[PDB]
């Protein structure tokens, strides 16, 4: 019941990932990001900013439990927000969400 663990590590060794948010939002901008990620513990202003910009153009996002499960699951210690750039692997995680 956590198989998106693995497949965002997938995406990441596939160079499908982004991390950060400036390197995310520049994704989103680009129409590149397909999926973004963020933590439930990610800051206020954080978690509005990059909402809003994925509300803004319509790219769907999704939010995971800590910033120490994200990092994890990408091989780091801890990631706030990533952007997946590749449909196909942003569609099968978001059924896994
Ligand atoms: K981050």
């Amino acid at each position: 019941g956590m198989e998106w663990f693995p497949l965002l590590g997938l995406a990441n060794r596939a160079r499908k990932v982004v991390s950060g948010e400036d390197l995310v939002i520049k994704e989103i901008r680009n129409a590149r990001a397909k999926l973004v990620l963020l933590t439930e513990d990610a800051s206020s202003n954080t978690a509005k900013k990059v909402t809003d910009k994925c509300n803004y153009y319509k790219v769907p996002y999704k939010k995971v439990e800590s910033r120490a499960v994200l990092g994890r699951s990408i091989g780091k210690e801890a990631r706030v927000v990533v952007a997946v750039t590749d449909q196909g692997f942003a569609n099968k995680l978001i059924s896994l969400l």
